[PDB]
């Protein structure tokens, strides 16, 4: 009924993210969020899948999302793009990878993941034209204010390896959160500049697509995925209904942090049910759903007015991908009663980034060594690690130079025309693909610094 305590450092967290004189105003805002969240999270539900924004791989010219589907995606944080991948395609990667998983050990598996991520149906969907192509429209969504200096080339998709689902009717689940972190995005210092907005009492007007500030956020302080995903995706592998243990959004980005984030001050409802009532709550170490050194933030305790918001994704067809914003409250479906095997191949998007150089040198590593990306890798024991093999094959990579880019394989053109940060992180990384090793810390001290 209460969240319980952190340690009572968290009450100067508290103290540190909103400004006594702007107690008032974040109040204020508060009463309006609620407000803003009963109206747009009721229409929601009363409308169901078809709230998501959908559209046609054929809709996409010149690698931009049109100008309604993108007004739709930055309001509601996720997109499903029919037709990327013919059918025939998919069933021939499906079936690949289902041999693959049966002559590289239980089939079917407990929990419907398989820790397979450099299997050739992999190299080949993350590396196919139509997946390059969808990626370059998705970054054009973000966007930062300080091109000279900001560390990040949102031209440039690199590979983090993740596996894959292939989820049976009848195989149950993990409850609505958020991934990316459980704690940082209120305890670390450029984590928490990213919701500004929110702390000086103008949501509204928060930018869930502007990176200055989340370029140099630490995720981890201290379940864990190692990566700075802008969106996180997936191509499907089968036809389920909406339902059919898919995924489970809530497509309302800006209302969705806004309460997220004020929630730990807010965390209180009044007996009266009048949301005039509301009063901050400045002093308890309070971060609901929160568990400090974990990835994921859990919504399905204290976040009760999220809960109506929660809808299903559209019909999923073969050849689809569907991408989330990193923000986006999600869950799987509880259960699954359709008609087969629900499978999605896990495809986020990375940006070559000062916080995913480690992630560069992780996957070239992994992939030249054919083992595991370190996520999964740390988990292992010594037997399972020297047993382990996952199907890397450099042929795979079809001699594309810019698809070795994304591997960590090759380094990185710089143009005479390119400058700024964009310039200068490619250079970074050519350096740490030099010498094999980088260190993060003094990138983040500085932009920490700058503030
Ligand atoms: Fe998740």
């Amino acid at each position: 009924e209460t969240p319980p305590d952190l340690d009572f450092r968290f009450t100067g967290i508290k103290q540190r993210l909103i400004k006594s004189e702007n107690v008032k105003q974040v109040t204020a805002s508060w009463k309006r969020l609620l407000v803003e969240i009963n109206k747009e999270f009721t229409e929601i539900a009363k409308i169901g899948p078809s709230y998501v924004p959908k559209c046609d791989f054929i809709d996409i010219k010149d690698n931009k999302l049109p100008q309604q589907v993108s007004e739709l995606f930055k309001q509601r944080g996720c997109l499903m793009i029919e037709n990327v991948i013919d059918v025939d395609r998919i069933d021939i990667w499906f079936n690949e990878l289902v041999e693959f998983c049966k002559t590289h050990p239980t089939f079917p598996n407990p929990t419907s993941w398989y820790n397979v991520f450099w299997s050739k149906p992999q190299t080949e969907a993350r590396f196919h034209p139509n997946m390059k192509a969808i990626f370059k429209a998705m970054s054009k969504e973000f966007y930062v204010e300080d091109k000279e200096n900001c560390l990040i080339d949102l031209d440039t998709q690199l590979v983090y390896g993740d596996r894959i689902r292939i989820r049976e009717p009848g195989k149950a689940a993990l409850p609505l959160h958020l991934d990316s972190s459980s704690i940082e995005r209120w305890e670390d210092i450029m984590y928490s500049e990213v919701y500004k907005s929110i702390f000086e009492g103008d949501w509204e007007n928060w930018d869930a697509f502007k990176l200055d500030e989340r370029t140099y956020s630490k995720e981890n302080l201290y379940t864990i995925c190692s990566s700075f995903r802008t969106l996180q995706g997936w191509l499907a592998l089968s036809n389920n209904k909406s339902g059919e243990g898919t995924l489970r959004v809530l497509p309302s980005l800006k209302l969705s942090m806004a309460y997220i984030m004020l929630r730990p001050f807010f965390w209180k409802d009044p007996e009266s049910g009048n949301i005039d009532d509301y009063e901050i709550d400045l002093i308890t170490p309070k971060f609901p759903g929160t568990v400090p050194g974990t990835g994921q933030l859990f919504l399905d305790k204290f976040y009760p007015h999220l809960h109506q918001g929660i809808i299903s994704i559209p019909d999923v067809k073969k050849g689809s991908f569907v991408f989330w914003h990193c923000d986006l409250p999600h869950e799987v479906d509880r259960e699954h009663n359709g008609n087969g095997h629900s499978s999605v191949l896990y495809y986020g998007q990375t940006p070559l980034s000062i916080t995913n150089i480690q992630t560069l040198l992780d996957t070239r590593d992994a992939f030249l060594k054919n083992i595991s990306p370190a996520d999964y890798r740390s988990q292992l024991n010594e037997e399972e690690k020297q047993k382990e093999f996952q199907g890397a094959n450099i042929d795979d990579l079809k001699n594309d130079i810019d698809s070795k880019r994304s591997m960590g394989l090759e380094e990185f053109e710089k143009p005479e025309n390119m400058s700024g940060g964009q310039a200068k992180i490619r250079s970074i990384a050519n350096q740490a693909l030099k010498s094999s090793g980088f260190n993060v810390d003094k990138y983040i001290h500085h932009a920490a610094k700058l503030e």
